[PDB]
């Protein structure tokens, strides 16, 4: 599904003494089958910006077009797959069988949920008889992650969209939750995400959108983010990408060896 | 259209104890597409004036002639949009779109009034589908001034009148308002601003017509008039402008150190 | 102009904490040339209702119908004319004609305003001549009040609404200010009302509209009102015209002979 | 503090086409305790007469004496509490306490004002801690009008002026307003009311003095009242409590329907 | 009055939805007799400061003292004048006199106000008798606001506080109210401004407190002011001002010969 | 510990557009070891009520007397136990035990939470060894019902607060919760409640005490109650109790043969 | 106080399928005034241990001794402030200075909770009177963190155990958090955080333990631990310090660029 914002801005509780802004005049495209980093500081809205794509949030003004067309949150919310930060502390269900199966019951109550679940399952990395009757609050950390991306992917969304996943994650986690990104990808479908890591997830991306105070300020590639964007809050990490980017290499191949002060 | 003040004499409260004469034998012209500066003293009757010309008030004497032509002020109130001081306080609605929409309906009653409100939405650089649906009272200042210009240029006046446009408003806020002035010209349209202070629009117009208690002693270009006006009540900069208007170099744009740099190797 | 409000409901500052319930499904119809009172306590929404009918107010929900057709406020402003209480503290202008004639100079910039404050200020009872140049301020209160009703008449709007005009008025006040309302009702224009002094008004009405906390809680004529309507609240003189009306007279031709104890 | 108006006059704007006499040779006596009410048209001198016995206005010419004594308006307005209408419109304060206390602190500028602030907001029927810390703009309108109420009585003036002090009120504003009037009175202290409607105060006063175009016309008792004044313009009601005052029976309280079934079983 | 802002902050609306910061961690003091400029952009909080100083705002946080003690704004408003912009517009009388006459006569009923406003009249430059029964709205402009200063110094505040004087004035309007300004100072009283109008008031001023966002970011000395202070958005003659300042002279005494480009 | 109103008020976000009335005037006392039921409708304000009395709540105006002295929230906490409806719906811990020990070990750190938990289990019925290392979440909704009593009683509070806390339960639940309450009573503490089932309650409680719309409106026994208060809403049986009632018997000793319609 | 943990191991939820066994044999000491960060994966052991320490938890073998001496958990909740992760969301108050004043009144019954709260304010960087009255709902992501560390150091126990303290928080929380750490050192008193990533807070540490799978498989300096421990999970500039941390050179604080530099002119 072609994602595109068109001059978008927010403001909540518009007309009204409580009215704040969220974001101004933003546009942007998501081409099917991209990664998308949104970042920015506290306060770019970019949060507010992933909910009105998502369809949950009407914004005051501008659309969000998809497929070429306009669409209401309730039109196109069943293409669309949103977890939140910390998503195992939603989970509802006394079997991981319930827990997966939840969006395909709701979205599409007519659909056989046994064989969408034990894909979503599969496709995550969990082995359907040996999780399917577990109780998903006793599952390791790890295995709990691993269902709740499951259950997000269930109805087979067009988009997935990831607010935060990494916050409170270790390097295992991580690493496996971006290895679940990775396949998504391969399927040609369509990720967004913000992440205050940016160092850890620009590796996994195509292009990175900045807000700012409610307004888009940078949309490009990951090489032109490193090469363009202002460096100030840069890791060492992403500053040593970048002056190998400043006209050079491509920094995201490179395994560690990366250590090209070889002048 | 041409705007021609003839002997122009206005006087209010006759007879009573309040008698005020605002203007005296006033004349003057304006061709289409000037840009010019009305200045003077508060009590001065510069506002009186383009009130007058603005056909809002019938004067006491003498005649305003529009292509030459008498007119009552309503016969020709459609060619002119003036904004008072301060217009954004005249707001009755509660969203941007239904205020300047107001001002479209009587001339164009049965007319959808959105290609209109969206030109002069646009005009005065307010994206359109970003503020329709704003709530004027929760505007800033600057985008509340130019709301209400959008409702007095939303029909396409020749004429544009602006009573001292760029007070109470910040830095931006000036920015924006001139320019709506740049581009009203730019479209070979007249406008006339009304401003005590000289400095801050000067380089934004053709001519300089000043009154003094309710006469015209200045009527000239802003190159004549940096150098002939009574320099008195100049500014620091209007003086260094005004330095090297004589014996020749044009001050305006040029750059402000650019400007100074050049003063006094003289 | 024919008027019919259609389940109008209205609820300020809607989906935001400070959202305040103002009208619930009022319907009603005024019929050119009807004077009607809008009645209620405290918090009724009435001044909400008359702003609502004047285009002020966008309602939340239902519509407003002007000759059975619906419009935007800012299409039927040029045809209504609004007064708030003590409408001379708003007095802009220095002389009484330009104070009359700020509503056609800014409904019909290109119609003459000579002669529609003229007429205007005929039909209120100042001489033209005589008011026209003196200081609005320093008119007498009476001259003051008639100078207030001419300015917003002048446009000619097919509907006068007074929220309150009887506020701070004494006994020869009221009676110029509603002989000004017979005439505008001899013309066969539409009026509507709001007052405190029911008493005073009934004899000047049609048709009474009661509101209580946002509702329509009785409609029909000052006949039916007295007859029918909660007497609860009614003073000496009302609770007379009662007993009078309840199946009998009609106490509104009456001049206090009235006293029909002769039982 | 006996009050005693001696021929006095009033004029504003002299010798300008704006001269009004306001007040003309109107003479009055106020005894300690009395219940007054002032009436007449809007414009019969009625306010202009009690800003001129509160200390106000000095007038143009003639008296008034207190205790006997002349006295300059600053010598005595401590003794006279004045309430303008819509006395509320002067707040200051974010909360009931400091705009009532605000009114302690010139004549007692040493002294902790809260004794003096809690018997006012208590005088007033407002529960000293349920609205101390209430934001006056938040209040309805019958407590606005009695926190502005407790200001003016905060230092405990002898006398009490209310400038029609009903107005714009609901029903049980008002009961809460004539109950300050019932309090004062109690205390043995002047109270006096101005008010062009006479027939939702008379019940509250001992007498009326009627102004007219500057003239006092009537001065008497409301049983005199009612049987002597001009009755052209009583309201239904006054008509059956005067027609019932013709002979005898005191109409006053009685009950409402009590009245009616007493007046033609004449 | 020795005046001193210790550590205040505000916050409006505190503790709900609708909180707003106007000011943090403020602290100054103003000597008696100083004249002091408040300067900072859009939403620095200004304002506010000089309210809480005026005592008509309770700070949300810190103190103000006043003769180093700490006083309730109840306390200390017989001592402070203060005026904002346009205040002819709040005209409410009919004569001159009670115009000037109406804050001695609210805060000294017990002083005679006559000899009072004579002296509040003449020291702004209004002779006594030939203004004394104008109409206030009918004085020319200059006469206007000379009656305006007058009826907020007639109580003899030991604090002159100024929101914007200036706005809507031209250069002679400017001029004699900085005059009226001038001879305060001589009497030793203090004043407090803000104006945008920073070039024409620093003549005028000893020190000069800057706000941003909440914070004082600068408090000196009008020299220290054009020397230190980011010169960003300093007009041309401020500029010129500020090189000569820039280790040299002290360009508040020059006269317009102040070209010392002389190298 | 007695507790006392002294005429309480509150108003949320009080000196803003959205302040709300909760509570007007409202006094009362709870004697140590009374069982009390709050009643009212729809936004009486009962449960602000108890939120005040729990010192959760600072109110706007009035006190609340403990032991005869005023006191802050964050100085009787530790003597209050409070619970809301589905408590369980709360729980954090995976056994009962650190279920049940979370109050002392937070309010009690240097007490030893074993012998509380013990006893606090006991005293509702839970055997110690049977129950501490069971997952709270699966116990039996009677069990789950258990833990949350015994988990706001363990740090010994002088006051129970229970809002709702029949809400969701059945016949048998509501029978036993109610069994806890009687050996609260018994121990000579107080109990204060607020449930819409008056019927069930009141024959488990003293007093009985009326909010309707922020006002205090009965306050008596519960005799006093079903003899005296409006018996509208009053069901069958409750119906039945007044009758007896009404001078009479005592029908709250009775059992259904209560049927004294015996005339 | 001395902590030193003695064979400790731990088993939740015994003999069900739903056993885990967080702790194996860990033996640890921790003297007064240690900087120590405690290291592993989600679900190595690493919280419940501190919870242990802090006399929250009872293990199921082994001890922990506190000044050499055996101690129930009760004995010693006082010695020990813990901060959970996510502290703030235990917040109960409507205002900083009651939700940190609750934490004195149980330890100082009599006691007046003023000083040690603000204290407590101050110690965290929240100035007192700036803060007190702050609907702590309302504070910053920063802020709120803060005033519920000063509500676990309000009673000033001596040592301090943080559960992942930067979590959730932007740049200036965290610099402000570990402010707080750099602070509670200087006093000499023992601080222990619990953190997975290493990179972030080694800096602000004397020594590194780490678990895994609830064993200690690391237990050294910082400059050891860079040295020895398993370096597979380094992120890249953990891997820069430690390859300049062999053969010698300090690469603690030196300073971002002057790390690279001086890398490969090995």
């Amino acid at each position: 599904m072609r994602i595109e914002v068109v001059n978008v801005s927010h403001i909540f509780h518009r007309g009204t003494p409580l009215e704040k802004k969220a974001l101004e005049n933003v546009s942007l495209v998501i081409n099917e089958g991209e990664c998308l980093l949104v970042a920015g500081n506290t306060g770019s809205g970019k949060s507010t910006l992933l909910q009105i794509v998502a369809g949950l949030i009407e914004p005051t003004s501008g659309d969000v077009l998809y497929d070429g067309e306009r669409k209401k949150g309730y039109e196109i919310r069943r293409n669309i797959g949103i977890a939140f930060q910390y998503p195992e502390d939603q989970f509802f269900a006394e079997r991981v069988f319930d827990e997966v199966a939840f969006a395909v019951k709701n979205f599409y109550p007519d659909r056989d949920p046994v064989p969408l679940v034990k894909k979503a399952m599969e496709f995550v990395g969990l082995d359907f008889d040996s999780f399917k009757d577990r109780v998903p609050f006793f599952l390791s950390g790890g295995e709990k992650r691993r269902v709740a991306i499951a259950s997000v992917i269930v109805h087979e969304p067009d988009i997935l969209i990831l607010d935060e996943p990494l916050v409170g994650l270790d390097r295992e986690g991580k690493t496996d939750l971006l290895r679940i990104v990775e396949k998504w990808k391969t399927l040609g479908k369509t990720v967004i995400l913000i992440s205050h890591d940016i160092e850890t997830v620009i590796n996994h991306v195509d292009r990175v959108v900045v807000l700012e105070k409610g307004k888009k300020v940078f949309d490009g590639t990951r090489m032109e983010f490193l090469e363009k964007y202002d460096p100030r809050f840069f890791t060492s990490k992403m500053l040593v990408m970048r002056r190998l980017v400043l006209k050079g290499e491509d920094p995201f191949s490179m395994s560690d060896d990366e250590l090209l002060e070889r002048v």
